[PDB]
């Protein structure tokens, strides 16, 4: 069909949180008195009108459509470029940490009762969101393209009877500020467009579909812009019909309830469709989590190239490091909603500066690689993209100079990770400097010993490879607190084997043997070798529990020594 | 010298949670007029003094020492005695859990503007305290046992300056009820019993004198007793000490603030002293959760023996199970604090119950051992253990009657770590008896093959070895998107090589290419083994970002297939 849910989860979820929860917040900490909700909502949908512009050109000049960081590197360069994959990361964490807790803070308005634990229903669904991405690997075409279709045909009937009931002259709260004008005192145009910062965090779904372009089957231009304009006509109805619903009624902002189930209560009663609206709430929102988790590793692929990431993520979701890269984001997540509860009043901020560093640098980039050429209608697409950059640049310091004591983290995580992929990079260089040299060859060695540490099936197995592998095999096992170490060896030798064993009477006195036969490797020019076994179960819940002691351990120990380690399994049946 | 800190930072902890927050938090949530204080408290202090013959009973019967497990298996059999197994770690999980809870709860008390988050300074003195044990690695002998002296003298002096300001006469707090008899409507003795078991937690310390007897250095008898019988007399008068303070003044619960800051704060102004006794009750309260990490091993070597957990723990602190001990024990403390809050008022039944059955497990199966025999005194010690495990017993059962709301996951959690424990026994069974067979000699196989998968020094070392230990070796290496795979054999052959070469042209194609190799190994005889490369660096954190891909993923491919594989490092220096 056409598939667009898998990224239009994320763009047009934001009708909850970012968009009458904050913005009615500021204004009402301001002076109780709002009615600029409906000339920022314009200012913001005039914000996604040049958004949309641009990312339109963004896709229109790349059909490869990797987008925000991609144009950022190549158009501006190393040290910067490479801040926009550092606040894509940050953007990561918080999509699916303010994902997730607007999702509790929309299931804690259904059932009001459980509002008392609301932290850890939000690492519980972090945590089922993980778990359905890692072991069951759903990817599916319908649990995640249903519930966005029935989401916006259920915010838009409930648009169109909550309008219906604000309409036909009948007054739904008694209490009405007024129309036209009427300043209040205590408001600044600071405080406006300090609203208006906190309040532009409702776009912030559009660089989806700019960092998810390709599995379209189809030309790429001219069918993902026009996905992107029904999601962006979309938004901007549904945001503007919900801040005119808020507007329409009282809608204050209580401390407890969200702006939607508001909404939803005073227009169609306590309980008998409102249930399916929080219902549908929570669940878009959680699949606003599952687009974050799903849009990391194209970002990881096209960082791990480049050499900056760990090279393990070359495959492009071959799981590698799919497994890593989902478990380091959850646990980040968990961490923020930690240290910041799950209030989705203070992480909006944050989630905000970490979607508009990449939305300027992309759009500083565009500017530059339009100024580099003046190919076709210069000035006006150099002046979109300038106007963009402009309009984001104030947004983020607007963002910045205030709510400082909630923006601490970006300013500590962002020269972390700078730092971190610099010394990647470094590292990568000093590798491929140092290695891929010519030598010769060592000594030909010609002469190999094989060790190998109760006469046991698997023992006599492996002490039989091992005589079948090489000669003058060694068999040591560790002896402690008896006796029977004298008789493990009477029994051994008159019961199976005529092979060498030298005994001994933990590490130390293992690693000093160890040192010792290295020392009768050298100037002999025979190399060493210890062949460990390996339990292998059915149930493949046994992997703890059987081998993890010795392997561990003397793994850990076979550093430093230049010594070929070997494992075999058993593989019980 | 002495050294009983490491076990006294555990008894003598409890004289600022489990004393009198919890005890006067129920006296004052049935009538606010509680002057039933100094009954219930000189109640706990006669079942301390019967727990502390009981233990001073144990501990002369078994120089050994292991109590509280060894006694309930060797005197009730398998299905109990298990349970005190179980029981013992969810003693151990929320010591760790209400020690630290508390000690957050006596640390935003002494500069209160930061208790608007207390859930993320709790994970994080779990966290340095679990790397504190991992990575530090102290156990010294000043850290651990000076803060204990301190603390002693701390709220002894202040005792003293606190009794003294509540003599000579003045009044402290001019709202005081009454002192002997005038009862209270709305209190039962039903109730009064609920505030004996709420508020019986102070005691639950003497269980880390009875498990971690050794490392004395002396007769064990008529020491480690007189060290209890300091240790309980401490305790005493310090926890009555407390509450005849806090019945002094007026103290309510505050929903903010502990106990004991309230009485300091009362008794010696606002801020002089008042900080030096938080900051120790924060301390001591940390080393009580450093007491609980410290004492999970020795519970977990008397289960690793008899085949009940896994079996790497049979080394008794050589760093095979201590490691991954430490990272459930801190897993389970941090959920369960997040599940609970900062609270440290509901966290409190659910540790008491976990300390109160194993009290009552090892009270009658020391009354079973004592009626077994009639050797000494016989029915004065039993009498003396039969009314401690009826004390005991009923304590347990009124906490668990009442609070049923908060000890759910006692009742969940109980069944499946008997039932787990059941399950690992079964299977060490079960290995035992199809292991350890007498079998014949195999094929002797009198041949094998070599593989090993840019032309590289590592590289050229691996089949170098690999030509050494055996001939007729394969090289592979994977080949996509180009044409530069004809290139490298040709720049192979022409520049070092003369070795045989079969490439392919990621998972599928490789355990192709597997299966049809040991299709050509089962007839004709001969085995197969892979050889691996490994980069070590020599700064330790390279571990990751070298070769976590390939490692991890064909040592996930190579189960199920019978073939031994082998790595090599190369050790960058
Ligand atoms: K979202
Ligand atoms: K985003
Ligand atoms: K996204
Ligand atoms: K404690
Ligand atoms: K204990
Ligand atoms: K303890």
């Amino acid at each position: 069909l056409k598939a667009l849910a898998m990224l239009s989860s994320d763009a047009l979820s934001s009708v909850a949180y970012g968009t009458e929860q904050i913005l009615i917040i500021l204004a009402t900490i301001s002076a109780a008195a709002f009615w600029y909700s409906i000339p920022i909502a314009v200012g913001v949908l005039i914000l996604l009108l040049a958004l949309i512009l641009s990312y339109r050109q963004i896709i229109y000049a790349y059909p490869q459509g990797g987008g925000a960081y991609i144009v950022s590197k190549e158009n501006l360069g190393e040290k910067p470029g490479l801040i926009a994959g550092g606040s894509l990361l940050v953007d990561y964490i918080l999509t699916v940490a303010v994902s997730i807790s607007a999702g509790t803070d929309a299931i804690t308005s259904a059932f009001p009762a459980l509002h008392d634990y609301h932290v850890p229903i939000a690492i519980f669904l972090v945590l089922v969101i993980m778990i359905l991405n890692l072991r069951g690997l759903s990817e599916s075409a319908s649990i995640l393209a249903y519930p966005v279709y029935l989401f916006v045909v259920a915010l838009l009937v409930l648009i169109a009877v909550g309008l219906f009931k604000l309409m036909t002259g009948q007054i739904d709260q008694p209490a009405h500020h007024t129309s036209l004008g009427t300043p209040v005192a205590g408001i600044t145009l600071f405080l406006l467009l300090k609203a208006f910062s906190s309040g532009c965090s409702a776009l912030t779904g559009v660089e989806a579909i700019s960092n998810a372009i390709p599995a379209f089957k189809n030309p790429p231009a001219r069918n993902a812009a026009r996905t992107l304009a029904m999601m962006g006509i979309l938004l901007a109805i549904l945001f503007s019909g919900i801040t005119v619903l808020a507007y329409g009624y009282g809608t204050a902002p209580k401390p407890d309830e969200t702006v939607v189930s508001q909404i939803a209560s005073e227009t169609f009663g306590r309980n008998v469709f409102y249930y399916v609206i929080q219902g549908v709430t929570s669940l878009i929102l959680v699949l606003a989590a599952n687009t974050g988790f799903s849009a990391f590793p194209q970002l990881a692929f096209n960082l791990a190239r480049d050499q900056y990431m760990p090279r393990m993520f070359t495959v492009r979701g071959d799981r590698l490091g799919f497994s890593n890269g989902i478990i380091f984001l959850g646990f980040a997540s968990i961490v923020l909603i930690i240290l910041f509860g799950g209030q989705t009043e203070h992480l909006i901020p944050l989630y905000a500066v970490g979607v508009f560093i990449p939305f300027t640098l992309s759009q500083t980039g565009m500017c530059m690689k339009w100024i580099k050429q003046k190919p076709k209608g210069w000035i006006g697409k150099m002046l979109i993209n300038s106007c963009g950059a402009l309009i984001s640049f104030m947004v983020l310091s607007i963002l910045f100079v205030t709510k400082f004591n909630v923006v601490w983290p970006v300013l500590i995580f962002m020269p972390i990770v700078v730092l971190l992929f610099f010394a990647i990079k470094n590292h990568y260089t000093a590798v491929g400097e140092q290695l891929r040299i010519v030598d010769k060859e060592p000594e030909e060695i010609k002469g190999t010993v094989v060790i190998v540490p109760g006469v046991t099936t698997v023992v006599q197995k492996s002490i039989h490879y091992a005589k079948s592998l090489s000669d003058q095999v060694i068999a040591v096992h560790v002896s402690f607190d008896r006796e029977q170490e004298k008789k493990f060896e009477k029994r051994w030798e008159e019961l199976n084997n005529g092979v060498r064993l030298v005994t001994l009477h933990l590490v130390h006195p293992f690693d000093k043997f160890l040192e010792t036969v290295e020392a009768k490797a050298k100037k002999e020019q025979f190399s060493v070798m210890v062949l460990f076994p390996q339990f292998i179960t059915k149930k493949r819940w046994h992997t703890i529990l059987h081998n993890q002691s010795a392997f561990l351990l003397r793994v850990r120990l076979f550093w430093k020594k230049d010594i070929m380690v070997a494992t075999l399994p058993y593989h019980f049946k």
